[PDB]
This record gives C-alpha cells, sequence and structure tokens, in this order.
C-alpha cells in the first residue's frame, strides 16, 4: 500500500489525513530496540520501562486479532513468535471492574468488530495476561485519561514513535503489519476503528521515509 492509498482510505472514513516525513520529526523517531515492548497504540503513561518497540493495537493482539487466532494456546504461541522476531511481546490494561479488560482487546471481546468478519476471543483479559506472561511477555498497566491529539501511521521501517502523556498521540506502526505477514489493509482499517471507537481523534498524519 501507497501512502496516498492510506490517506484516501481514512478521508473516506471521514478523517483528515496527511503524508509527513521522517525529517520533519527530527528526534522524534527513535531507532526500534529489540529490547523494546511490541505494545498498544495508547498515548497515556504507563509503568513500561522496555522503550522502543513497535506500536500495533492491543499490542500483540493485534497480530491475534488480524489472523482470527482466538484461544489462549494460539496466543501463547504469537508470543513466543514476536520474542523470537526481535520484540519483547506485551498486551495491556490499566483498570477493569467488570472483567472485559480495555482498549482495543475491550472492544474486541464486546463484539466491536464483529462487522468486520471478526471472530471473538475465547479467554478473558486476565487470562490474556497471565497466558502472555507466562509465555515470556510483558503485561504494561497505563494510567491518566485519554489525551491523544493526532495518531501517527509510521511506514518507516524498523523506526517508531514513543509515547509523551503530556502531550499524547497514538502511535501505529504499519510497517510492523507487514513484518508479521499480517493483511495490512485489514489491519489499517482495524486501528482507524480502534482509534474512532475509543473516542479518538480521526487526524492521521501518516510517516514515509
Amino acid at each position: 500500500l501507497t501512502p496516498d492509498q492510506i490517506v484516501a482510505a481514512l478521508q473516506e472514513r471521514g478523517w483528515q489525513a496527511e503524508i509527513v516525513t521522517e525529517f520533519s520529526l527530527l528526534n522524534e523517531m527513535v531507532d526500534v530496540d529489540p529490547q523494546g515492548i511490541l505494545k498498544c497504540v495508547d498515548g497515556r503513561g504507563s509503568d513500561n520501562t522496555q522503550f522502543c518497540g513497535p506500536k500495533m493495537p492491543g499490542g500483540i493482539y493485534a497480530i491475534a486479532h488480524n489472523r482470527g487466532v482466538t484461544t489462549l494456546e494460539g496466543l501463547k504461541q504469537i508470543t513466543k513468535e514476536v520474542a523470537s522476531k526481535g520484540h519483547v511481546p506485551s498486551v495491556h490494561g490499566d483498570h477493569s471492574s467488570d472483567m472485559l479488560g480495555c482498549g482495543f482487546f475491550k472492544l474486541w471481546v464486546t463484539g466491536r468488530f464483529d462487522d468486520m468478519g471478526y471472530p471473538r476471543p475465547q479467554f478473558d483479559a486476565d487470562q490474556g495476561a497471565k497466558a502472555v506472561e507466562n509465555a515470556g511477555g510483558v503485561i504494561e498497566m497505563h494510567h491518566g485519561s485519554h489525551a491523544e491529539k493526532v495518531v501517527y501511521i509510521n511506514l518507516v521501517e524498523n523506526k517508531t514513535l514513543e509515547p509523551d502523556e503530556d502531550d499524547q498521540r497514538f502511535i501505529v506502526d504499519g510497517w510492523a503489519a507487514g513484518k508479521f505477514g499480517l493483511d495490512v489493509p485489514k489491519f489499517l482499517i482495524a486501528a482507524a476503528a480502534t482509534v474512532e471507537m475509543l473516542g479518538g481523534p480521526k487526524k492521521a498524519k501518516i510517516v514515509i521515509p
């Protein structure tokens, strides 16, 4: 997919979208570090200590969701797969008094992607977190309220952008979808729908080299 195609697809959903360069970001763009967690797109602060990993909806849940992998065994295998491909696997949470989890996973278990043809997970958020941790992954816990002002869809391979709890933004590493052999158009549309359903701004900057 070309950058202009992503811009058009988002505009068709009612988004303001434009292309920006890696240069325009200066020091905001960082090289991906193998010790960083592949984590969620949420712009909030968290207890994460492992920076510079790729950003995908719900962390590794983006991979499970895109592939229709709905079992705890499958989640365990994706955790090991991600670790073998140079990233520390993670999934997240922050508040759950109803057991539905939060963010992307909550949207998935509550059927928000049913129309797009996705199957439901066959486990709850707590079971999923334990499976990922027991398979060698990390559980990230966020805090604070959503205050994201824009969404960056990064196409620059092996690079990413980091959260800033005081000047928030959603970050989606589109290039990582290709790395994991995902259905890219599905991944893109699912990421957009995720931001929409979380009440985020339908404003995107597509980052190219």
